[PDB]
This record gives structure tokens, sequence and C-alpha cells, in this order.
């Protein structure tokens, strides 16, 4: 469909979410949904980003990958409707 | 307990999440959990931020309030365990 889920594994450090989102912001690229959770007994966190499927997305995944504190960035290996399901409980 | 939920209503525009998180980042203030959802049939979105209960938080709520595209910022008027509940389904 229209959107894509990007799943990031990042270091749970101050400022990594600003850097990740700044890459999108610097291009006026909107982010539709965000879920961020720490990983249990770990120094990392998971970031799920709901974004529109885009030609520019492949280049931006590359920028995200080179970021500081980002260890892995995945496209479309998560739950495609995960934000619809969360939305049933939070509005 | 240790943490606090900040609930923001913001314009669903590119770059607002970068600005919101940059205020925390500029102070090395960590953000523990994030949920961001668009509001149905609307031009806004909701941002829930899980942060440590802090003396500096009252000043930073003030900075967040003066931000561009932020219409409302609330402290502790949401679900205190909301990220624990999401965590049962997403890790
Ligand atoms: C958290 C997403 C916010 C509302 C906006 N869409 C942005 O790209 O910054
Ligand atoms: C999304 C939160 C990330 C992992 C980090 N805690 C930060 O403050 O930017
Ligand atoms: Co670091
Ligand atoms: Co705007």
């Amino acid at each position: 469909h229209d959107n894509v889920i990007l799943e990031l594994t990042v270091r749970n450090h101050p400022g990594v979410m600003t850097h990740v989102c700044g890459l999108f912001a610097r291009r006026a690229f909107n982010v539709e949904g965000i879920l961020c959770l720490p990983i249990q007994d770990s120094d990392k966190s998971h970031i799920w980003l709901l974004v529109n499927d885009d030609q520019r997305l492949e280049q931006m995944i590359s920028q995200i990958d080179k970021l500081e504190d980002v260890v892995k960035v995945q496209r479309n290996q998560s739950d495609p409707t995960m934000f619809n399901k969360i939305a049933v409980f939070f509005q």
C-alpha cells in the first residue's frame, strides 16, 4: 500500500531521535507514525517509523545507516499495520 | 514513580518531531519512549513522550509550548503505563 515501516536499532543515547528525524525534516519529508521502545536488559532501543513509500526513501535509509548511534535500519521487516493496531487503544 | 508522560498536540507538519526532541537533545536529556499518531480527520497529531521525572522538565515544557506547530503540551494526563502495555506486543 501507500506506506512503509522502517525499523531501526539504535543506541539509547540522548539526541539520536533528533538526528534520525532531522534527515527527514531537512527534506520536508513527513513522518506519519512513530513508536520508540527501549530493548530490555540492553543499551539499545527500537525505532519504528511509518513513512510514505518513496523513491527518496532508499537514499535516506543510506543516510540513516551512516548515522551516529544507529546500528541497523530495516525496511518492511516489521508489522505493516502496527500503527493501526495501536490506534485502537490510543487516539 | 520514576517517569512522566508528556502528551503533545502538534501540527502534522515535517520537522516538528525534530524540534521537539532537539530541546531534550540540546541538554543531553534522554527520551525513554515515544508514541506518535495522527489524529483522525484532522491536520494534527498526538505525541506521547516517556521521560524521567525531572526538575528541568517544568522549564522544558515551557520551551515545548513556545515551539512552532505545537498547540498543546500536557504533563501526566495520559496513561502512565501506556508504554509497558505496548511493550507486550512490540519489543
Ligand atoms: C512525529 C511526526 C510529526 C507529527 C511530523 N509528521 C514530523 O515529521 O515531524
Ligand atoms: C527515541 C529515543 C532515543 C532512543 C533516545 N533515548 C533519545 O533521546 O533520542
Ligand atoms: Co552516543
Ligand atoms: Co509548519
